[PDB]
């Protein structure tokens, strides 16, 4: 499967969830990207202008590519594998509600699992790894990337 063939990777938030602060969107969005650098050569920069390798979208039902999004729950987010253009980017279901918390749907947690999949990621059969198909919320406090994870990554980059 496709990697990115460079070290700095930049980023960008098209439109912001009326659901969170902003500042905590940005955060979020920060932290989610700073596990996958944790263990890799790669570096992260969110841009504010320009075209980034990775724009990062909030959007509701049919949204401009072949994965339209169904209402609450079901399908939360997703993203595309490394490339050019909508490669990389990482679309977040508005019809979900996302939160700094246990409560919704955490942002933080679900960033890190569709930039795993922006990076070149699969999915994960260990119910234990962030890179399982489902959601399943873990304190984001102590989060930690499970030994599973890093493997994955760390046949990709590094
Ligand atoms: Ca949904
Ligand atoms: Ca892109
Ligand atoms: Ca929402
Ligand atoms: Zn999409
Ligand atoms: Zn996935």
């Amino acid at each position: 499967g496709p990697v990115w063939r460079k070290h700095y990777i930049t980023y960008r938030i098209n439109n912001y969830t009326p659901d969170m602060n902003r500042e905590d969107v940005d955060y979020a969005i920060r932290k989610a990207f700073q596990v996958w650098s944790n263990v890799t050569p790669l570096k992260f920069s969110k841009i504010n202008t320009g075209m980034a390798d990775i724009l990062v979208v909030f959007a509701r039902g049919a949204h401009g590519d072949d994965h339209a999004f169904d209402g609450k729950g079901g399908i939360l987010a997703h993203a595309f594998g490394p490339g050019s253009g909508i490669g990389g980017d990482a679309h977040f279901d508005e019809d979900e509600f996302w939160t700094t918390h246990s409560g919704g749907t955490n942002l933080f947690l679900t960033a890190v699992h569709e930039i795993g999949h922006s990076l070149g990621l699969g999915h994960s059969s260990d119910p234990k790894a962030v890179m399982f198909p489902t959601y399943k919320y873990v304190d984001i406090n102590t989060f930690r990337l499970s030994a599973d994870d890093i493997r994955g990554i760390q046949s990709l980059y590094g």
